[PDB]
């Protein structure tokens, strides 16, 4: 590759190596594990590139990885795609079979998997191929990766190429038969984590990301890049702290003591530190935690309201970059009370820098944003994926009509908050319209002897798909069928017939099936009643 | 596309309308269910093309089949191909697990079935999408694929493209843990048919196929292009029989009635043909089977022989178009006795026309052809897949050398005869020197009380790896190990320490796994034991 | 040049090094001179080769060749197309100015001539030019090519280049003013060898050729690449026999020693064979002598079914590869008495395998094959020459309409069989119909007292081109123009005026011009006689 110096590239060694601000004193700190400076983590990584040179990766190469939230992620984050490498993020809550089909898909040829992740391995281990090397990660002096790296000089020339060229890949399920592969270059990594740092950085005075925070990732990191934050908290030479196995306790100890103002978790670990006896004597006066996972609840927003906590939602779908949408909140909307402040910060967002977002129908119309309209949100961002790896026909209906399908349905305001109501494929077609189940599902749940309900579609000639629900009792109560039926029947305000309720079809099950995530198996309990 | 008529492009429309033999009266039957001329086989694959025009496919597009052998299969053998779409042949003996891959990896936008395969996809058809139609084949006058084609006209101008194509495909277990996928060109399968015509064609009173013969397959169909022979009788304008379901009595039936004189089967299918008592007061004086399932045995070979039945072997390994080698035998090795014909017509045999097929070692040595000196067999064929679809390492390996590598170690003869001795995995790697287990297992088998043996290989640190022997005991038998090892220690004539009788280790087991096709699962055996 | 061994090139040193048998211990025999095995024939094609490095020959140049059928003509075949170089076919039966215009066009760098050819160069010597080196090839050890072999060793490595360069050209004369040239590639001499292979190969118990048999060519080797048989024999490995000079008694001779089974001749050698004394007690019940030169006569495939030959028919017309059709006998046909048999034998045959031929009227028209429709025959096949050699306006004609035009009229019978009537030019164009002078002619020469007959067309202003008759007359007889007249007005059925016997207007002539190789010259009779 030959480069005139007057083109410019976009490059993770340009974020790097020319950040916002950068502080050789600054420090990242593993969980009771390691601490070590700004200076120290870039010769670490340069020894790490020097390594990875020495066993024969080269530009085409992919290595994956495996394991928690920790220094040596952070590491790879950056050592593997500036060598000009594919980083392949292995989802590790996916079922062993899976994971082995992820990697054969993607041929990774050196993997960096945990010590207590080998199990996993070792049931796919001979049915891998394409793979030459293991490097066992420890949380102790005989990790293999530290002695790899001890061995190494902290002098390395960064290659320079291509903007384009692949940077890291990942796998998501979706609603296909087998996992999808996304991929994004060294462009879009760039511009994503410069826009979304102009979108959350420039806010006057709430949810705000400033170069005097203190970072710390909640979420998997194997997921939608950690929703970009490692590479913009290093773009901004903050203090990163990683806890590695997400225990509450440890969490909460950590955000006490390394004074963590800034992180990204899921309403469901969110609710576990709430709930925790040690967080009822803590300060959270300083927090300004991101709630992404899906469909922050207004309850679990209030009670984080009440403890002094700047909780807002983001909106990312893994394969947008993932940032699409962040609530922010304008100087007269933080005067509001608790409940239009939970009201607020529990939707979906408004869009951040380049994102386009219109709603849309089938046979691409662009409803009124009335704010009562629901559609798909179709988008356009610097950030997107082109397409899948290695698919056509899948790859062709992501991107239909010129834009790509989120399948999300929401309506959107006419200032501009979106409020996702749906998914495309969770639609109820009743006649010629369309309710949402989540809606029906939530009103289920309000019910004092109602414990999970689901909602699905089952066909019926006059009035199309119609709903029904499996619901599962409590502790020793047993309402029947009618009481439900009449219970939903109640409430009001909602179209169709009379309100929707001729044709409910709720029933009692036990159990209801869930993916190796912890999500509703829909399609399943779609095989299994109908 | 634009082609200059000078230019001339091997297609199969040409093997079909420019055949070596056309008669018009000659008739294709389908086993007690249908019999018609060639004429209204023209007339049915015009209809075929014209009924895929009509539901969208197009060049680019790929058809999925799955039934057995019949008309139906037979007319999917030409018209796809002929209007440039692309033939996918499934196994149907694969688990639906493996058949749902294949189909998603080759994204079939049609799928042809039969009804009684239709189980298999009830269990796997909610997993699969990039599928728009499905067609139901029955063998009466309800079948989907008949109303489909009474409805188009007999009348399609087929087009003419480049030769090279892509016209059939279909995927291989292999030792890899997914199915790896093949793939050929019309003027792969074009050559292929006219090389193996030329070869076997032009021998002088032993083992040809002449335009006088009437063919009938044996084999699944679905494998290897049913070794091209229906393309080659079809090119010799033979009456063809397609009996489908494979029973041993209706396959002897067909033969009586029919007067078949040509078939290809497997050694399995052979030994139950010759055990039926339906068999033992039938003519067998005019049948010319050909055994290329796996190492046909000597022991059925002079059973066959001495029911008058010209069987002789040949060699495909599911990549190679498939045939490689066939074994022909000179003149005056006619005059030889059925102990000497066994020993001939076992054999893997001599190269077919247009094969170079060395033996070579690791670092791509020539070892001579001196008759004992083994070694894996690379080959040159004009009809060899030129990789892996949507693979590059295992394509990479495929290739290595500048040579195909079929995977099997085998010695070649100073007149050319090929023996097959194992398959480069299965050797066992004892100090320096390489053992084939096929002896040993035959060895062992030999024994009065053992049923089945599987012989793998296990470490061990001054002799690399060494032998172990799994034996399955007959019926109210009970051997204990020692006698077996004293068994193996009778013999002689072989290499190594004394005999290589200090490390057999043989062991009782009371099953052995296999594959969905019935071959010993060694890879599991290994993983079992060690 | 560079190829990936994955891709494959159609080669004739894969015609010689991957036959369909090779024998090291058969024998190739040149005539009471010398004998020689399998082994040394490789070994001297390889110090051919050497030798031809040597003296400067490269990849884009012409070697010219200019002998009888003998061992020499054969490695010549093999030896200088795996080079590369270009191999020119020189027709020692041409007038020396036409031969030396050849050698100009061709432009031919090593000229390998034989002894008693010497004369023949002696007067046109002087006027060649662009000519470097000639060889003197001689039946004694005195020979200058066998002085050139003996000096090289026996070891080279051919090249592998693309399939589509030349391999082979030769001059035909035609009815232009000056010869013209064609010219095959590799690709093209394998897939003809191939395909006539596979068409004759095939076929039940008649005229077939197999691994069995014993060549002997008595075409001139010079014209059609001996219909490409030293090919085809070479690929099978049989026994070859080389007679050279082509005189009756050594023919016999040769037939009778060698046992000779196969072979190919024109109607005259094979009468004067026939009719010589020493054939009278000479068997002949395993010779499958191939006719081909032009219009087997009836009376003589008659003679020869009597003395028990298997002689059949072949279509070849020296741009076509040769060979196009070649008639086939089902088993039924087999079982007909002498006369019907003369009558399919004789006849120009059925369609060989990947070859089209229809039957085209002026402005392309698919007049049908009912059995008595004639029309001018037009072929695609897959060893058809491009055009011309170095012409653009006569190559525009040849391929007319996207088909070669052959210049022959022909009917073809509903079961495949085509009867060549007459030729293109050669038509009588009376009226607004077509008769063919064939029929005229052989009417003509029935008469007791007629030698030869030769029929032209003369101008006439309201019946178009009227026939015209040149008779010689026997030994002292005299019979004037009326009673030739009576003698053709005596016979029945045919169209036009009558029965087209008022303009006959036959003339007695001492002599009929013709060819240096002894065909009617009906241009100059036109040119004498109008």
């Amino acid at each position: 590759y030959v480069n005139d110096p007057s083109n410019y590239q976009l490059l993770i060694k340009n974020l790097l190596f020319s950040p916002v601000a950068f502080n050789p004193e600054q420090e990242i700190v593993y969980a009771n594990h390691r601490r070590h400076s700004y200076k120290t983590f870039h010769d670490r990584v340069r020894q790490f590139a020097n390594a990875l040179t020495k066993m024969g990766v080269k530009k085409g190469d992919t290595v994956a990885v495996m394991d928690y939230d920790s220094h040596r992620y952070l590491e790879c984050y950056f050592a593997i795609p500036m060598i000009g490498a594919k980083l392949h993020m292995i989802n590790v809550r996916l079922s062993p079979e899976q994971i082995l089909y992820t990697i054969d898909h993607a041929e990774d040829d050196i993997i960096l998997i945990h010590e207590e992740f080998l199990p996993i391995l070792d049931q796919i281990k001979g049915r891998i191929d394409t793979v030459t090397r293991y490097v066992v990660l420890r949380d102790d002096e005989e990790c293999e990766y530290e002695r790899l790296l001890e061995q190494e000089s902290t002098e390395y020339n960064f290659p320079d190429f291509d903007e384009n060229t692949v940077a890291t890949t990942f796998y998501t399920t979706g609603t296909t038969g087998f996992p999808k592969g996304v991929f994004f270059t060294h462009r879009q990594l760039v511009l994503h984590t410069m826009g979304i740092l102009s979108t959350i950085g420039t806010n006057a005075s709430q949810g705000r990301l400033h170069q005097g925070d203190i970072y710390m990732p909640i979420t998997p990191m194997f997921h939608v890049h950690a929703w970009g934050l490692p590479y913009m908290a290093t773009m901004l030479g903050v203090k990163q702290v990683y806890p590695g196995k997400y225990v509450p306790d440890v969490l909460l100890n950590l955000i006490e003591q390394e004074k963590v103002t800034f992180s990204h978790c899921v309403p469901t670990i969110l609710h576990l530190l709430l709930s925790s006896p040690k967080s009822k004597a803590m300060d959270f006066s300083g927090w300004k935690v991101v709630i992404g996972g899906a469909a922050l609840p207004k309850a679990l927003c209030k009670s984080a309201l009440e403890r002094d906590i700047d909780v807002f939602a983001g909106y990312g779908m893994s394969e947008t970059g993932p940032i699409l949408s962040i609530v922010q909140l304008t100087p007269e909307q933080l005067e509001l009370d608790v409940d239009q402040q939970a009201e607020y910060r529990s939707k979906t967002g408004k869009k951040v820098a380049l994102v386009e977002a219109y709603i849309v129908d089938e046979d691409m119309n662009k409803l009124p944003h009335d704010g009562e309209t629901a559609g798909e949100i179709v988008v356009r961002a610097p950030w997107l994926t082109p397409n899948y790896y290695k698919d056509n026909k899948n790859s062709k209906a992501l991107w239909r009509g010129g834009y790509l399908h989120t399948g999300d349905v929401a309506h959107i305001d006419d200032e501009g908050f979106i409020k996702i109501t749906d998914r495309v494929k969770d639609m109820i077609k009743i006649s010629g319209e369309w309710v949402s189940s989540l809606e029906l599902e939530d009103i289920l749940h309000q019910h004092q002897s109602v414990s999970e309900v689901a909602v699905i579609g089952m066909p019926h000639n006059k009035w199309g798909e119609v709903p029904l629900a499996l619901v599962t009792l409590k502790e020793d109560a047993q309402v029947t069928e009618k009481e439900l039926l009449g219970f939903a029947k109640d409430f009001i305000n909602k179209g169709i017939l009379a309100r929707e309720a001729l044709l409910l079809k709720v029933k009692i099950v036990d159990e209801i099936a869930k993916t190796s995530v912890g999500k509703v198996d829909k399609k399943e309990l779609r095989k299994l009643h109908l």
